[PDB]
């Protein structure tokens, strides 16, 4: 035993398990890099491989694209826990594999994606991104699963002695920001797929969570928050927002502008030039009337092209003394909602300028042909003044010791109020004397204006409503019985409530083996204390409530063609303790056909391969072990050994000699004489994967149940998205497995995990997965 | 607590050091597989990579052979601690790269070697060995660093339901048998290179150790044992070996005379210089041919039912004191031994415990005495494998004996526990006090040995060489076994050869003596774990040199830190740094590029035996260009630049080497989060300073 291979006994103990958790932080090694020059690709493949040992592939068209993708990514699926970078160069034309398809493939394997085909061989951008492969390996400065990144990590700093060749690295914070981005992108994908009208692209965020304003505007979605908590800001005015108690480029401007854009689809942007930060936003459905004397027709046409909003650029000064909804082209907004962003400034007579603007806005806010929702104005007043319709006067959260505030006019604002320039000087002087992280938190004063107070469990779920209930509904103030009822009702209403919660049994597994010390995180039954209390949730109870787990990887791959969020660089053990869930109705409507975006390809081989390498398990021996596990299961069911013959190969688990049946919750497992049984091996490795990271067992199981028979490919999907599965001559995705082959795998799953993890598995993880698989396959 | 990358502070603790020890058991993932059929190779490369993630290369000849080998094995060098199998297919013919060159490269990278290049596309041997690749991956059933294996592991039992698809696995026992076999093969290479006459190919095994008889006869060498403790076995006879309390006997008999009076077992031995007179009636003309060419012996088959030997000595295998023939041994008057039956005539005359009776046969080829006082004349070959390190021999006397063996140009091969490697393994908690205890250099294996260090033995005229280096160096005469797994226990020991032979035959570094398979794989592994980019690594190198020059009060305005792969720094104006080896001279307007492999070999020295001092001797020799040895295949030098003049191009200046040695303690503390061993670094540094003495 000690002196036998395969050896799980000496190789897998609690220290090995901890080491697998550790390796899981490095589980995203892939870069996919597309370019049109094969000799360049061959040079840098040689250079990175020879210096760093990066594993390199070139898809160059010597082999048909479907076959090339299949062999390349079957190989790569087994290596994703090897802690070595992997690069796939794609040098075929976009008409051979589109940008969107290759991006889908890259993100489904958790990779960075670089599209530079049809860049000239002279492109400094192409040469630079290639040299960066050799410079940074085994790291790379293009984020995994998204083009952009706005965290503190600065890759250029790793190449320079100025910071001693080191940069910041906040793995947990960056992956959480990535997670919010993806959840938003998934809602954007849902809106596209369900043909939601542009003016209904609104999501409710359960619990205040500031980054969702930016992520929503990055995808053309308007956020709104629901908070149980009464805000009580402690200022004056009807809402207490007049002086309340106290790393994107141009984040200062993004902070206010994405907030204001959240308040109306029609915007009057006074003094808008150049608003470069807007160009990264998706503003389909918005109308922006921009006034600035520096407006050119080219700025107008670039803003409209970048954002997709209908932009009217007025190259004149806006007239603050013409009190007419027919002046300043305001008539375009009659019978509609309007919000106004005033960023105007002048060196000559700045104080008088504002008194003019103030009087104009006090007039404008109260019009009746336009529903003016919110006006924001630079506020830097020397002389005292009395203000009308003032709802808020707030500091800038990214203002950082600066004179100027931001005044907010509203129809529900303070009718009149005396704003003493001695207190606005004091208030700003205190505010100048605070930390960056304190003052940034004052953005909650802005965001309460787009916050509804109420109990999200009581919200109206009508109309296919989109809701992101990230961590919030799992807080122990919401009882599990009420949340499961809510979610069940949400699925029945065919709403889109996206739900996240700590994963009970994975959190418990991580405690039990000594990863988390039982200090930084602690639990008792399903109640969990983080360092606040949430309830953990598991897949069986949620599947009963009509919810199916999907991983974050699957969500961003599925949404790849609308995604406009951030990527990430490292995985994070903390984030991996959570699971995310979507309603069953949407899975069955749109996700039963498993193209690579919804595949668990990047999970089903990498853990098994790592364990076989550690434990000296030969390829064919693995399949022998599987047949032996089946043998012991059938024996334990008093099946007569005479009726079957174990084969134990990749293509045949066993052969049925004579007819027999095994009693099973879902109805007996029927084995007909003289048939070959090939059990569903991916169920077994997904059960191992579920010990360490979110593992999409039930999404795969629903897909697997659907693939009891052949299914025609969907007509509006590039067929290369199906490269990883057999497609019949007729164009049907070929069937996968019978119910017996899947439920048999579920029946031996406990003994498999015990074998592969030296009885140091979690029987609780297995049982909740087994139970939910039986639910998928119920009579 | 740090939120920065690179990160050693949260990533490298004592448990990380333990895991690296564990990964070193998997450090031989390579298989080198030669065949003539490229579409064949492409098919099985796809099969094994797609199913098990094996990394596959195909050297097919679309790129010139020297370049292909260089690119392939520079890549592989970085990957040897990845715990994933690596397969290199070679499909060019033997006139592009020979069997012997490819075998030498394979074993220099701790690989399995398969040569099937002239088999046809559906040869069943070829097709089977290719499917074995898919079936067994990540393992493979052809041993590493040797064609044969005779341990308890049986690979077919992995594919059998009846045995529960498991087999025996005795890593330390198998690596010890591999080690004995390689030491023997190295003595065989040494006899070859020294043109030692065939009648003089005799090795003294210090300490009784049974497998050496078979390994010696596998290489045409006769063994003799030297033992200090050998008390009476309790028999009647002047040797006391009568009644004391197949391949085996013949190899023992063959040890006792170059003239000897089916025998299918004898076919695998090497018996050049032996003359066999064979008695049986079954003898056919072909069998004598087969025996002669297989074993290289002069054999005559009588085909029936004796003064070739009037000049010589003779032994006979089933009267004695003739004056014409000196009958050495025959297998009652003049009887020497009767053992478990079988009789032995001499002028001067439970199943596990039955095998240990071979101790009674080997007594007759055993000389009693203290090996520390033996005669060292003649370039005598001696294998002091795990014997002279025993604490009964004192360190002063052993180091004296080794010192004098080197002066005398003897070939005494010495092995000993590595003090500071062992101490490190215990300090981080790998080796438990239960198993091995240590007080200074005295070690208790739970017998007691003294540990030795590399500086000690270099002071005594000895140079460490690794097992991997010995078997690769000896690849063209090797006839021993390979291994399947590495073993922590075996890695705790270091092996040393005398300085005189190193300087005479080992200063020219072809791949067989390269540290290629150690200089990148630890570094690459640590960079992966600790998030160290490729360029950043050379930035860190620049920082360490800068901190060092400042600690020596070098004026920083006299140099510019570059921190790249090709320039560590540039000298702006002349300066000099005092050093025990003579000042380090830095001239204006030149570029300095320190020898980074010193730093990586010091890291490797924490975990496994080190080729550091052999590398340093070669590095010293390579201060200038050196013409290639005329009778070596050119491709063996693929890993180093060769001049148009036909010379191996010079490597580094003494400044570049000693600067590396000077920053070596700071490099190891950086890469191991201060969890390194200052003593390992210290013994390597003082040794390197001795290699480069004034
Ligand atoms: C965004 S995190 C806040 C974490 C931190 N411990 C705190 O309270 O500020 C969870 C938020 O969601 C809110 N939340 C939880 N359940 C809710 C529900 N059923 N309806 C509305 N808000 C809810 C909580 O009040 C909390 O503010
Ligand atoms: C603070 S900068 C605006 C920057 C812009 N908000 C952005 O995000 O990049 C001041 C701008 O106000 C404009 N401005 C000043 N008076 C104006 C007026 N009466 N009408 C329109 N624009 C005015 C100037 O042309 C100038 O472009
Ligand atoms: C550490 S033991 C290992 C051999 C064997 N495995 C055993 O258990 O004894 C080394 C052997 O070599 C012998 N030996 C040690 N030093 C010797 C010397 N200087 N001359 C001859 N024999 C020596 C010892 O008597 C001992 O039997």
């Amino acid at each position: 035993p000690d002196y036998c291979i395969p050896n799980f006994s000496q190789t897998v103990n609690e220290r090995t398990i901890i080491d697998i958790f550790t390796i899981c932080r490095y589980r995203s090694p892939l870069v996919v890099f597309c370019l049109s020059h094969n000799e360049l690709a061959k040079k840098y493949a040689q250079d990175v491989s020879m210096s760093s040992g990066t594993h390199v592939h070139i898809i160059d068209g010597s082999v048909e694209i479907t076959v090339s993708l299949y062999r390349t990514f079957r190989t790569i699926a087994t290596q994703l826990l090897g802690r070595m970078q992997i690069v796939v160069f794609v040098t075929v034309d976009k008409s051979v594999v589109s940008t969107q398809v290759m991006k889908s493939i890259a993100w489904a394997f958790r990779g960075s994606f670089v599209e530079l085909r049809n860049q000239s061989v002279d492109s400094s951008t192409l040469v630079s991104k290639l040299e960066n492969l050799v410079s940074f390996a085994p790291l790379y400065n293009v984020p995994k699963c998204g083009p952009d990144y706005y965290g503190p990590t600065v890759y250029s700093e790793l190449l320079s002695l100025a910071t001693n060749a080191r940069t910041h690295w906040y793995a947990t914070i960056d992956y959480s920001m990535f997670t919010r981005s993806v959840l938003t992108g998934f809602v954007a994908k849902y809106f596209n797929e369900e043909a939601v009208p542009i003016d209904k692209r609104i999501v409710s965020i359960v619990g205040y969570n500031p980054p969702y304003v930016w992520t929503c505007l990055r995808h053309g979605i308007r956020p709104t928050y629901i908070e149980k908590s009464l805000p009580n800001p402690g200022g004056k005015g009807p809402f207490g927002l007049i002086l309340p108690v106290i790393h994107n480029p141009q984040i200062k401007l993004l902070c206010l502008d994405t907030f204001m854009l959240s308040t109306s689809m029609n915007i009057l942007y006074i003094g808008a030039y150049p608003a470069t930060h807007l160009l990264s936003l998706q503003l389909n459905g918005w109308t922006i009337l921009a006034f600035d004397p520096k407006i050119t027709s080219d700025w107008t046409d670039a803003m409209a092209k970048a954002t997709g909003a209908k932009v009217i650029g007025v190259s004149k000064e806006f007239d603050f003394k013409s009190f007419s909804v027919q002046a300043n082209q305001l008539n375009m907004f009659q019978n509609s909602k309007l919000s106004v962003i005033d960023d105007t400034w002048v060196e000559t007579d700045y104080e008088k300028f504002q008194s003019e603007k103030q009087a104009y806005f006090e007039w404008l806010i109260d019009r009746t042909s336009i529903d003016v929702r919110l006006i924001s104005m630079k506020w830097n007043r020397s002389k005292d003044t009395s203000v009308s319709h003032l709802l808020a006067l707030l500091p800038q959260p990214y203002g950082a010791s600066i004179r100027e505030m931001r005044a907010f006019f509203h129809k529900k604002g303070a009718s009149d109020i005396k704003i003493l320039a001695a207190e606005t000087e004091k208030y700003m002087d205190d505010f100048t004397a605070m930390s960056v992280s304190d003052q940034i938190n004052t953005q909650k004063f802005m965001h309460c204006m787009i916050t509804t107070v109420g109990d999200a469990l009581k919200m109206d779920l009508d109309g296919g409503r989109a809701v992101i209930a990230s961590y919030s509904l799992s807080n122990s103030s919401n009882s599990k019985e009420r949340v499961l009822k809510f979610l069940s009702d949400a699925n029945k209403a065919k709403a889109m409530v996206v739900f996240g919660a700590p994963n009970t049994h994975r959190l418990a597994y991580a405690k039990k083996v000594g990863l988390v010390l039982d200090s930084a995180i602690k639990m008792s039954k399903d109640l969990i204390t983080f360092s606040w209390r949430d309830y953990g949730y598991s897949q069986s109870e949620l599947y009963d409530a009509g919810y199916v787990e999907i991983t974050i990887d699957q969500m961003v791959a599925y949404s790849s063609d609308v995604y406009n969020g951030v990527g990430y660089f490292a995985n994070s053990t903390y984030n991996d303790l959570f699971s995310w869930y979507i309603p069953k109705w949407y899975v069955h409507k749109r996700m039963l056909m498993q193209d690579i975006r919804l595949s668990p390809a990047a999970l089903v081989k990498c853990f098994t391969t790592l364990i076989r390498n550690i434990c000296y398990v030969p390829h064919e021996t693995y399949y022998r072990f599987r047949g032996i596990l089946v043998d012991k299961y059938l024996r334990s069911k008093n099946v007569d050994p005479s009726q079957y013959s174990i084969v134990g190969s990749g293509s045949k688990t066993f052969t049925v000699l004579s007819h027999f049946e095994v009693p099973h919750e879902c109805g007996p497992l029927v084995f007909e004489a003289s048939t070959d049984v090939n059990i569903s091996g991916h169920l077994l490795s997904l059960a191992i994967a579920a010990h360490f990271v979110a593992s999409p067992m039930i999404l795969w199981a629903e897909q697997m149940k659907y693939m009891a028979v052949d299914r025609m490919l969907p007509p509006n999907l590039d067929k290369s998205l199906f490269f990883d599965n057999k497609v019949t001559p007729s164009g049907a995705l070929q069937r996968w497995h019978s119910r017996e082959e899947v439920l048999l795998a579920a029946e031996i799953c406990e003994s498999y995990a015990a074998m592969m993890l030296n009885n140091k598995h979690s029987p609780d993880i297995i049982g909740t997965l087994k139970s939910a698989i039986n639910l998928v396959f119920k009579i």
